[PDB]
């Protein structure tokens, strides 16, 4: 209800009576409440809403103590009765006084106007008006500052508006370390954002609520400064000055340690300085005027670069992000405050899945918020789907994460089959045989979707064999099943290579030059896309250089960028192709693939590509020949799916091909140095060739057969009509 | 003294008077200041107190526009020569409000709120913007508008569009 | 000689001589013309001159619409007959506003001028034109935009050039 001073002012009113041994209370012993200290600073007394008003505080100091001695002296046992219905009025009054001005406290400028308009000198021997207008001048001229150019943090974490921090503690006692400092009394938080700078700051602030602060310190007050008063509130141009150097004398003394903040330094630099409130602070950093701010790395290094003063009153404070179980730590002081906000139960199990997740697949993000935000997303998650529960660890984050961040590898099926168990089998009807790859393919993804894949590495994979084989079509095939679609697919032309490639792969240009797009194929589709399969086209071809770079991502995932930063794969398959092996490939010896012949292969790949690269790749995969055997079950599906793609169904075929068909195709279109690449040869330059010419000459309305001829032909249905 | 909010309605008022070539600023031109134009976060006519207060601020207009006709001269050279007397009043009042509110500087809504405690329609049944009370009910809303800044994506989608 | 727009109005003009089947054109069907309908893009009647004057175009168009009562109807024969005296000399004298304005096609802003100042309604419920302080403030703030910013190649095309 009250403030501290305005409970002083009542309280010596009162005790005064008693001291003064005076009966029933009256406005007099409030006026001598208001007299009772010398203190210039007493605002009752000399530096008064009377004295800098309109009257000598001298006048009203006789007619209080002209009245104290006229009320005659009574035994102690009534000395101060009570308030009665006088004082009742005047606290009552105070009140209404409040609600007009506002004021959540009753303070003693209230006291002082309640008493005073009410009251009147009872004698002729002083006179004075209540001015009242002047002494509501004088009051709000004092006192009230910092509603109008800081956030009190201090008391709004009184108030409960403050997030406590743990884990921080060194943090915090260093940002009071340099605060106890007697001349330099400026600290500045620097980091990464998100790690906890102004929780830091907050951090001082739970430290001074405890009150475990140094008596430097010991009764400091935190205040958040600058971009409101400081720049929305500003139209003339001494308003950076205005305002802000008002409320930097306002706290240099008397009202406890107050501590102002800076919670978004940058702007304290000055946009070509030219004093945009930057200097006048520092100017001023011989005493007094203790401020903490907080900016990032980046952002610091700016304001050095674009200053060079501030830097000198302002001591560097570096916070590092904490460890995955430091970070946890946190996360457990959170927990309830998550459960509560979002009514729901949080696993330990959850915080501690959360943290580490974050470090696995939030590169681009702190620990302290990636973690949080994999447990407050879902705590979010589940409060949406509250309508229905709690949160459920690595359940429910593992969705949640995935349906964000991407990477649905962690959600697990609601039934395997498909997904990894008869993969082998849907690999092996999009592709014939070489079911090595499709064993490799089917085994990165499980021990990706298994946590067990080493993390540092990307499945990694580099196909031999003669082109027309269905390399490519695998890497295709593969971003098939991983995405549920085949155009999903990364794929880079590794051949196309000198030295002149930077940005072209993913190193990116570099800032400094022209040009701001980097490794837009790689670095910016990678960044995006947080897994892919990334298909090298002919890396047998590709220029070392790019090779060794290419290596990086292959093993220790990690990669740089002309920005200044990094990508770092993780979940990205990665494909490489080489047609070295088709020396081998073309002795025909059997449709398998033959030991030591398959080793000349190899080792004469790493004599044409560098070892170093095979030295880190998960593994060589070679294909099988496709012998007529292979073809028997390939022309059925490469016929189908390209009927299939043919636009719409207005015709296409009923494909009575019968093996009268499918032979022609295995003794004509089979070049056994050409793979099945030939025999899509041999379809369309004689399936589609016909075909189209019986479209064109509108010998078909719909549907079609196809009919061997001894080749092959097509039919009619209206006869050139 | 007054903020931009303030002294665009009594920039206003003044031209008002201007507009109509009269020697002098009078209430109804301030009245005037308040309906300008159609800009909904215009509190004097729009978002107003007037809507909350259940009167048609439209209505009102044309009993401004009423009195306005009855301006006794639009007699050019004898036009601007002062703010007068009465209204010297109602700034006084703003000023007093000020202090009631330990407002650094007069607003929009200290300006309506002094011209209403002078104000009047020569009506029994006023069509006059709410009365006093209720015109601290809502003017104690503010302070203590988006749709200048930005389009309500919902709204237009309550509409359909 | 003309603007589309005066034009447009002019065409209304001696349209409404015919649909209400006056004897001859007068100002008042002028007055009528630009009272074409209450469009939200009537410039010379919802966005007027007046309404944003001194008068309420609801009833000054009430006044017209009492003049074209109070203008005699006629049969088909007598209907309509001529422009009138009274209007070749308001359309000359639009023409004297145009070269005093230096615009070298007839606005309907400076018909609306010489027509004003021929028309008087001098009623006690007066509805006469505000004058020409209000009149021209208005009108040299009608628009003053896109202008500013472009070229008309549709006019310029059918200015030729
Ligand atoms: N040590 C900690 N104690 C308490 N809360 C923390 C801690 N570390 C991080 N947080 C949480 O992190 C969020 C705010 O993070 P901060 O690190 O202050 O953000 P910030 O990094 O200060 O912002 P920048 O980078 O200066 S814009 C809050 O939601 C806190 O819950
Ligand atoms: N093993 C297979 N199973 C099913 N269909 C196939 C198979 N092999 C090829 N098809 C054909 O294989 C051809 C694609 O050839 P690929 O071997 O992927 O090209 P490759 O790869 O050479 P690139 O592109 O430089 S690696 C397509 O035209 C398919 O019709």
């Amino acid at each position: 209800q009250f403030t501290e001073r305005a409970l002083t002012i009542l309280t010596l009113a009162q005790k005064l009576a008693s001291d003064h041994q005076h009966p029933q209370l009256q406005p007099i012993h409030i006026l001598a409440a208001f007299i009772e200290t010398p203190e210039d600073g007493s605002v009752p007394y000399l530096q008064n809403l009377i004295e800098k008003g309109r009257y000598d505080y001298d006048l009203f100091k006789k007619v209080v103590n002209r009245n104290l001695v006229r009320i005659p002296q009574q035994q102690p046992a009534p000395a101060e009765i009570t308030p009665s219905y006088a004082l009742g009025k005047v606290l009552q009054d105070a009140a209404k006084i409040q609600k007009q001005q506002k004021d959540s406290f009753i303070a003693q400028d209230h006291i002082l106007f309640a008493l005073f308009n009410d009251s009147s000198i009872q004698q002729i021997f002083k006179e004075a008006q209540v001015d009242i207008e002047a002494i509501k001048q004088q009051a709000l001229e004092l006192r009230g500052y910092l509603s109008k150019y800081a956030i009190d943090m201090t008391e709004q974490a009184r108030q409960g508006k403050l997030d406590p921090v743990i884990g921080r503690e060194e943090e915090i006692r260093s940002t009071i370390r340099v605060l106890a400092r007697r001349i330099k009394s400026n600290p500045c938080l620097i980091g990464e954002p998100g790690i906890g700078k102004t929780a830091i700051i907050e951090g001082v602030a739970q430290r001074i609520i405890d009150d475990d602060v140094p008596t430097i310190l010991q009764g400091a007050k935190l205040f958040s400064l600058d971009l409101a008063a400081l720049t929305a509130g500003a139209k003339y141009k001494g308003d950076f000055e205005e305002r802000f150097k008002g409320v930097l004398k306002e706290i240099e003394e008397s009202k406890t340690l107050i501590v102002l903040f800076i919670d978004e330094i940058h702007m304290l630099m000055g946009n070509g300085k030219d004093d945009a409130a930057n200097i006048l602070k520092p100017a001023l950093s011989r005493g007094q005027l203790k401020v903490i701010g907080a900016t990032t790395n980046n952002e610091y290094r700016s304001i050095v670069e674009k200053d060079g003063a501030f830097e000198r009153r302002f001591q560097k404070i570096e916070v590092a992000e904490p460890s995955v179980r430091q970070t946890v730590a946190i996360l457990r002081g959170l927990q309830p405050k998550y459960e509560i906000h979002h009514g729901v139960r949080i696993l330990d199990s959850a915080l501690v899945t959360a943290a580490q997740l974050a470090k696995r697949y939030l590169p681009y993000r702190r620990l302290p918020d990636s973690a949080l935000d994999l447990v407050d997303i879902s705590c979010a998650g589940v409060a949406v789907a509250r309508d229905s529960q709690n949160v459920v660890d690595s359940d429910t984050i593992s969705e949640t994460a995935a349906r964000l961040t991407g990477i649905p590898v962690k959600k697990l099926s609601e039934s395997e089959n498909e997904k990894l168990i008869h993969m082998e089998r849907d690999l092996s009807s999009e592709v014939v045989g070489q079911m090595d790859a499709i064993k490799a393919v089917s085994n990165a993804v499980r021990l990706s979707r298994s946590g067990l894949a080493n993390p540092r590495q990307p499945a990694s994979f580099l196909f031999l064999g003669l082109s027309g084989s269905g390399k490519t079509e695998l890497a295709k095939k593969v971003a098939g099943f991983l995405f549920n679609d085949e155009d999903m697919m990364i794929r880079v032309d590794c051949s196309e290579l000198s030295e002149k490639y930077a940005v072209s792969k993913l190193l990116g240009t570099t800032a400094g030059y022209v040009g701001y797009d980097e490794g837009g194929f790689l670095t910016n589709q990678l960044q995006y896309k947080p897994y892919s399969v990334l298909l090298f086209d002919e890396v047998e071809k590709a220029h070392p250089d790019v090779l060794t770079v290419m290596l990086q991502m292959l093993d220790d995932g990690r990669i740089t960028s002309g920005q200044g930063k990094t990508i770092d794969c993780s979940n990205c398959i990665v494909i490489m192709t080489s047609n070295l092996g088709a020396e081998f490939i073309n002795s025909q010896q059997g449709s398998k693939i033959q030991e030591s012949t398959k080793n000349l292969v190899m080792g004469a790949v790493r004599q044409h590509f560098r070892p170093e690269f095979l030295n880190r790749i998960s593994s060589i995969v070679i294909f099988n020949k496709l012998s007529r055997k292979a073809i028997h079950k390939i022309v059925d599906i490469r016929l189908k799916e390209i009927e299939e793609r043919f636009e719409q169904n207005d015709k296409h075929y009923k494909l009575n091909l019968t093996q009268e068909a499918k032979d022609f195709l295995a003794k004509y279109g089979y070049s056994d140095d050409m793979g099945a690449r030939p025999l899509n040869r041999l379809i369309q330059n004689e399936i589609l060739n016909k075909l189209a010419l019986r479209i064109l000459k509108n010998e078909i309305k719909d549907k079609e057969t196809v009919n061997v001829v001894l080749e092959e032909c097509l039919e009619v249905l209206p006869n050139h009509e």
